């Protein structure tokens, strides 16, 4: 057919560092992700669509998102600052991207250095910004001292500002070799107050936020040309956002001691008297009681001295959000201690259209579950009706539509405002013969049983409830038998189902396992093949109430099952392939010469003894598909694939005489995801270029009960399904 496409219904699932209201167009907002790209609000469906899904393999790094401006001069201007990782893990730079319809197509400027929309200090912004009064001038806070950015031609072209003094010099993890923690997170926010321009002339006093403990806040009284670091500042913080409230002429910046978004120990807030230079400490606490920083600061725009801000580091027993409507001389809080462990809260939080997020938990006062939020950078309120806010945690978007209940003394309700925000990392998926049509292994929450894809599953895994499951299987003929294993930071790391995954027990582990792996199910459910991290691969005959090592096959190695022969199992290691047929007792090595650096995946396949495919490589090695089927003694390479990645099957096509097969891969010079229905002969995509996600190449499976069907991973936008 053409395709169709769809996430697999699950509401959110990951972290959203930045929210933004346009100042000048009621409804008209954005949301901003560190792996998922970004989003337009849709008022009448009060959901999320996501505005990024073009940006293909080659570019994945540019579906981080460290920044977004939604232009108050010309609400149809959107920009967005993208780029993943500033070291090794992200080959490409970052970029802005401009688009002039909201979002619905875009142009990118390359930037000659690379943006950081995953590391640490991804919660402070926003750092691009475009002048309120000449919308022609935009400015860029960059990273690892590349200083201060901007461009004058309405974000075509970029250029240093040599002018500005301090590239910052905080980094998270300064011990950390790997680039991921180390990086100087550089400038991060520019704010500028538009009383200071006028339509069509350069705003001239513009503040500037620098990840500096000693000079975290600059400013510029000429539109740009010379800057000063403001005296009298509060030292020993990193100031995570800089907010004006431009009807009293004050700054609020709250404070960390850390750049976020999961530290921070200490925090104050400060206000800045923009005509007569007063600095005032107006934090809710007082030093020696905030064990948190403060981040998601907000000012209501229709209600001069009214903001809010968050305890965004606060991890137990819950966050904490601010309210104060006299510019920070008094505060009140969402939640108090009523004689401890007794707790009063100001709102009600009702989860019923997310109902996973309660964790599964059940905790004793004072924690909640749900729990108000956790990683709460990003709050706003709508600078068009004081009664609506938005915030965002570690796995969701919250707000609540009779925020001033608050004020009243009442109480206000908070639900979930995160639908269309789909923003998971897929790491395996699985769709059994019969029973529920997908089990899906998922970073951060576990992953789920989906009884229906149109529907938000009741809750993730549990008993044990994994932070993320790595690997899963089922066996092949009895399909109620299904195997998870995972990360967590206690064990178990595995858990069995014999009822299709709707509920689990614990499995034992051997000594050492420090993570998921990967895990294979015996064809009949009779036992089961363990290689977990830390440990080497071990086998067991029912549901692992004792393990025993397996020989013959490395550590680390790759496991899958023969879904035919139930004695036989599978492992994949550095270029060789392993075969065992005493129900993983005892491995052989069998065919070498296959990738022996880079990704590899690999399924028998359903119906068929020993018939195995094995997607696979990287661009600076062999790269590929090949396909065995005397069970891995000899692979052929695949002459019409260039590089494949991910490998699976569904239903036959009607008058097909073998299972189709799907893939992500490049062919023909395309990258995509392509079906063959002629057993590998020939090939035709099946995704398009506006549907593309980035990094697709986790894991695909097609659907044994469902003709055409695919289910793709993604790493930040879900899972998702291809019907025709
Ligand atoms: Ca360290
Ligand atoms: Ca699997």
């Amino acid at each position: 057919d053409t395709y169709t496409w769809k996430n697999a219904r699950i509401d959110g699932g990951g972290f959203v560092p930045g929210i933004v209201f346009n100042r000048s167009e009621k409804n008209l907002a954005y949301a901003r992700t560190d792996i998922g790209g970004a989003y337009r609000w849709d008022q009448s469906g009060k959901q999320w669509k996501p505005l990024l899904d073009w940006v293909d393999w080659d570019r994945w790094g540019w579906t981080g998102v460290v920044s977004l401006a939604s232009d108050t001069v010309d609400p149809d201007n959107v920009y967005a600052a993208v780029g993943t990782y500033t070291n090794s893990w992200d080959p490409t730079d970052g970029a802005v991207l401009r688009s002039s319809d909201r979002g619905a197509s875009w142009k990118a400027a390359t930037l000659p250095f690379k943006l950081g929309g995953n590391m640490p200090g991804r919660g402070m912004g926003e750092r691009l910004a475009v002048d309120p009064n000449k919308n022609s001038v935009l400015y860029l806070g960059a990273p690892s001292g590349n200083g201060l950015w901007r461009s004058t031609d309405a974000g075509v072209s970029w250029s240093e500002v040599t002018a500005f003094p301090n590239p910052g010099n905080y980094a998270q993890d300064p011990s950390d070799t790997s680039g991921y923690g180390n990086d100087n997170q550089g400038i991060v926010w520019v704010t500028f107050d538009e009383r200071s321009g006028s339509a069509g002339s350069a705003t001239q006093d513009i503040y500037v936020g620098v990840a500096d403990k000693e000079n975290t806040v600059y400013r510029s009284t000429d539109g740009g040309a010379t800057w000063s670091r403001i005296p009298g500042q509060p030292t020993g913080y990193l100031a995570h956002k800089g907010v004006l409230d431009s009807a009293t002429g004050h700054l609020y910046l709250t404070l960390s001691d850390t750049g976020g978004p999961y530290d921070g120990g200490k925090g104050r807030i400060w206000r800045y008297d923009t005509a007569s230079g007063a600095w005032q400490d107006v934090s809710p606490v007082a030093e020696a009681d905030a064990y948190y920083g403060f981040s998601g600061l907000s000012v209501d725009r229709q209600k001069p001295g009214t903001l809010m801000a968050t305890a965004y580091s606060s991890w137990w027993p819950d966050t904490q959000i601010f309210r104060s409507t006299d510019s920070g001389a008094t505060w009140t809080q969402a939640w108090d201690y009523t004689g401890y462990p007794n707790r009063s809260n100001r709102y009600t939080l009702d989860v019923s259209s997310v109902p996973w997020l309660s964790w599964g938990a059940s905790p004793a006062p004072p924690e909640t579950a749900p729990k108000l939020g956790w990683m709460t950078e990003a709050l706003e309120i709508d600078p068009f009706d004081s009664d609506r806010m938005m915030y965002g945690t570690g796995a969701t978007v919250y707000g609540t539509e009779d925020l001033t209940s608050w004020d009243s003394g009442g109480t206000f309700r908070i639900t979930p405002m995160v639908k269309g925000i789909e923003e998971t990392a897929v790491n395996d998926l699985a769709s059994p013969p019969s029973g529920a049509p997908l089990l899906s292994a998922l970073g951060d929450i576990g992953g789920f049983r989906h009884t229906d894809l149109d529907a938000v599953p009741d809750l993730m895994y549990t008993s044990p409830n994994l932070d993320s499951t790595t690997s899963l299987d089922f066996a092949e003929s009895s399909p109620g038998t299904v195997v998870r294993v995972g990360n967590s930071d206690a064990a178990p790391h595995i858990g069995f189902s014999t009822d299709n995954g709707a509920n689990w027990f614990q499995g034992s582990e051997p000594s050492g396992v420090t993570g998921g792996g990967t895990v294979a199910a015996a064809a009949d459910g009779s036992g089961f093949v363990w290689s977990p991290e830390g440990a080497g691969v071990h086998h067991t005959t029912g549901f692992g109430t004792s393990w025993t090592a397996s020989t013959g096959i490395p550590a680390g190695a790759t496991v899958e099952s023969d879904r035919k022969n139930p004695e036989k199992f599978y492992g994949f290691e550095a270029g060789t392939f392993y075969v065992s047929t005493d129900g993983g007792a005892t491995f052989t090595a069998e065919a070498t010469g296959l990738p022996a650096e880079g990704n590899v995946r690999f399924q028998a396949l359903p119906g068929t003894e020993g018939d195995i495919w094995l997607a696979g490589g990287s661009d600076t090695g062999a790269y590929g598909l090949w396909r065995s089927t005397d069970s891995g003694a000899t692979f052929t390479k695949s002459a019409g694939v260039e590089q494949a990645d991910s490998v699976g099957f569904g239903k036959a096509a009607p008058g097909a005489s073998y299972r189709t097969v799907f893939v992500s891969a490049k062919i023909g010079g395309v990258r995509g995801i392509f079906r063959s229905t002629d057993a590998g002969a020939s090939w035709t995509r099946i995704n398009d270029d506006a549907h593309q996600w980035g990094w697709t190449g986790a894991a695909i499976t097609g659907d044994p009960r469902v003709y055409g069907r695919v289910y793709v991973s993604t790493n930040g936008r879900g899972i998702q399904v291809g019907e025709t």
